[PDB]
Order: structure tokens, then sequence, then C-alpha cells
DNA sequence: CCGACGCCGCATCAGC
DNA sequence: GCTGATGCGG
DNA sequence: GTCGG
């Protein structure tokens, strides 16, 4: 964390633009900059340094010599200082409250945890559930607690059917010592790209969890993704552990490569990589990888025997899950 | 300067 | 009910 | 906000 400063200022003007701006690709853009930022391995000491630095341009070179110099950046301390924004910030920190819903309840005056609560009827059911949990969800979640989930998630998916295979993703598997929640991939043998075999498959799963109470509440879900929340079991007079966001995502078995590769991510990291498929002149998604025609217009599906003949297409060597957190 | 910027599932709305 | 646009989060 | 072209 040489540069911490920096990526944390880059990190909340992201969060403005996106949450008061609505401007997508600023929001990115200092993402972006940050991510570099943070790989990079000497302490910065100027703009121009930081500027030499693919995503760093002129503007984030001169906030970094403002920052540098004061340790404050002036817009922020702002934009800090802004009701409207530092509302529409916060509100935008429970799921399900996007920058639109944001900006509609600090409109009609609810703009605090304690507005929100005493105005239940007006969210809709995710948000509902974010209010519940919020302060749950800032939690962060150690590793062997991650392992005791795994456990859990994975021994009940076999008590179901013992052909679903379920891969634990996300940072935990890009092995951080600590996760802001759990991602499941999940697969089983009657569903492909081809058919589908079975109904209910993820259901049937959700369902399981349900039964030994380690699914609590649902935020989403339709055939192939769910969306909500799951709490460990706690020992004889043990405090509870504290109730965290988990994500199933069910793909089709032949498709895992492309679907472990996707949920693996991180984020910026698929963004990074999708981006210079493009520039290859192929498109990736969770499913495939696919060739762009002249026009532009994709092409069949590529043959993907594992992760690596992903990163092959498009002239990369391999990555490991751990050099992925961008 | 210019246009592009990853790509997708589910919830909710408008319009028919 | 459907279908497409939009929000929202992955 | 940045970068290839
Ligand atoms: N949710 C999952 C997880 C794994 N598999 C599969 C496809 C693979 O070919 C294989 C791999 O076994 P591993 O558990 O070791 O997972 P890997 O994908 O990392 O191994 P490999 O790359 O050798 O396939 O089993 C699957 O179908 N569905
Ligand atoms: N804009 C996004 C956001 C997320 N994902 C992906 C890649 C991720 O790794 C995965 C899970 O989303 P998370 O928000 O759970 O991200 P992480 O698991 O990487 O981080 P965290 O430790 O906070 O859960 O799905 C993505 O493709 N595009
Ligand atoms: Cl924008
Ligand atoms: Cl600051
Ligand atoms: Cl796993
Ligand atoms: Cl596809
Ligand atoms: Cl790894
Ligand atoms: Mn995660
Ligand atoms: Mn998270
Ligand atoms: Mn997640
Ligand atoms: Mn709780
Ligand atoms: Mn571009
Ligand atoms: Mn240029
Ligand atoms: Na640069
Ligand atoms: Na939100």
């Amino acid at each position: 964390t040489l540069n911490g400063g920096i990526t944390d200022m880059l990190t909340e003007l992201a969060n403005f633009e996106k949450n008061v701006s609505q401007a997508i690709h600023k929001y990115n853009a200092y993402r972006k900059a940050a991510s570099v930022i943070a790989k990079y391995p000497h302490k910065i000491k100027s703009g121009a340094e930081a500027k030499k630095l693919p995503g760093v341009g002129t503007k984030i070179a001169e906030k970094i010599d403002e920052f540098l110099a004061t340790g404050k950046l002036r817009k922020l301390e702002k934009i800090r200082q802004d009701d409207t924004s530092s509302s529409i910030n916060f509100l935008t920190r429970v799921s399900g409250i996007g920058p639109s819903a944001a900006r509609k309840f600090v409109d009609e005056g609810i703009k605090t945890l304690e507005d929100l609560r005493k105005n239940e009827d007006k969210l809709n059911h995710h948000q509902r559930i974010g209010l519940k949990y919020f302060g749950d969800f800032e939690k962060r979640i150690p590793r062997e607690e991650m392992l005791q989930m795994q456990d859990i998630v994975l021994n009940e998916v076999k008590k179901v059917d013992s052909e679903y295979i379920a891969t634990v993703c996300g940072s935990f598997r890009r092995g951080a010592e600590s996760s802001g929640d759990m991602d499941v991939l999940l697969t089983h043998p009657s569903f492909t790209s081809e058919s589908t075999k079975q109904p209910k498959l993820l259901h049937q799963v959700v369902e399981q969890l349900q039964k030994v109470h380690f699914i609590t509440d649902t935020l989403s879900k339709g055939e192939t993704k769910f969306m909500g929340v799951c709490q460990l079991p706690s020992k004889n007079d043990e405090k509870e552990y504290p109730h965290r966001r988990i994500d199933i995502r069910l793909i089709p078995k032949d498709q895992y490569y492309c679907g472990v590769l996707a949920f693996t991510g991180s984020d910026i990291f698929n963004k990074n990589m999708r981006a210079h498929a493009l520039e290859k002149g192929f498109t990736i998604n969770e499913y495939t990888i696919r060739p762009l025609g002249v026009t532009g217009v994709a092409g069949e599906p590529l043959p993907v025997d594992s992760e690596k003949d992903i990163f092959d297409y498009i002239q990369w060597k391999y990555r490991e899950p751990k050099d992925r957190s961008e």
C-alpha cells in the first residue's frame, strides 16, 4: 500500500462520478487509474511519474500533485461539504439503492439511515434487505469464515445431487485473506449450452441451503442467478456471526472455464481483459470467447478446454487468480 | 480532435 | 400478458 | 477522464 493516499482519493472521486454525476465512464476511468497506481511498486513522488502509467492523464496528474503537496484535494473537500452529494453518496451504500433512487430519496427529504428506516414502505424488496443488513454488509469476511461457509455450501449441494459441482470464486478464489462476500459457481451435468434437461436446478439448491438455515434472505432470483444473504451457525452461547451477502450462479457445465474466468474477476481485471479482447478481435463473456467479423458481429464459440486457452487467443500470458486482483 | 470505453441476470416500469 | 428501456449490481 | 488513431 505504497500509494494508499492517492488511490483512496481517486476511489472517492470515482464514487462521486458514479453516484452523483451518473457519469459511468468517469467512474471507470478513475477506477482504472486507481488500479494501475495500486499495482505500481514505487511510492509516487509526482504527477508526471504517475502520468507515465496507462490510465493516468493530465487531470489525474494534476490531482496527484495537489495531493502529494497538501495531503488533500480541494475538490473532494468540497463535495464532502455538499449535503446533497453527501446524502446521495451515503444512500447508495444500501444494496438496491443506486444513484437514481438515491437522488429520488434525497429529493423527498429521505437522506439518513433513520429516514430510510421510517420509510421502509417506500423501498422495494431488495432495498428493504439491504437496509435490514446494512451494518452487517459493511463488515468483511475473514478467510477462515469463508472456508467454513465453503464447507456448508458444498456439502449441502452434494446432499441435493451428487453431480452438482460448486466452485467458490470471487476474491476467495483469488486467495484474498478477507472477502466482502461469497461467490459460488454451480454446474450440473443436466444443464449445458445444448440443453436444459432439468428445471429447478438452482432452486433445488437455494432450498436445501434454506432448509438448513444457511441462506436467510433473498435479494433476487431467476433460473440461473441467485442473489441473497447467508449466515454461519454459531455455537452454544457465542454471539452470532454477521449476515453475509452471497451470490450463486448456475452455468452450463460445458462453459465452466469461461464462467470460472468471469466470476473470479476482479471486476477491473475483467474489464481490462475483455477490452484487450476487442483490441485483438475477439469478444468474451461468461459463456464464450468468440471472434469479431469484419463488421463487428460476433462469430461462433471457439473451443476452450482451460482458463489458459482463453488467455492464449488474445495473446496474454497466463495470470494466476491471485494475480488478477485489479 | 473523436469515438469507444466489458458484458450480462433479474426487478421494475411503460406502453400495447 | 408481452416486450423493450432502465436501474442496479454481478 | 484517457488513449489510440
Ligand atoms: N463447478 C465446477 C467445477 C469444476 N468442474 C469441472 C470441469 C473441469 O474440467 C474439472 C476440473 O476440476 P477442478 O476441481 O480441479 O477445477 P479446475 O477447473 O481448476 O481444474 P481443471 O482446470 O484441470 O479443469 O471439473 C465443473 O464441471 N463444474
Ligand atoms: N462490474 C463487475 C463486478 C463484478 N464482476 C465479477 C467478477 C468478480 O470477482 C465477481 C464477484 O463480484 P464481487 O463484487 O463479489 O467482487 P469480488 O468477489 O472480486 O470482491 P469482494 O471481495 O468485495 O467480494 O463477479 C464483474 O465481472 N463485473
Ligand atoms: Cl461518463
Ligand atoms: Cl482529500
Ligand atoms: Cl471451491
Ligand atoms: Cl455467448
Ligand atoms: Cl492463484
Ligand atoms: Mn465477492
Ligand atoms: Mn463487494
Ligand atoms: Mn459477490
Ligand atoms: Mn445480523
Ligand atoms: Mn477505448
Ligand atoms: Mn493520444
Ligand atoms: Na499515462
Ligand atoms: Na447501492
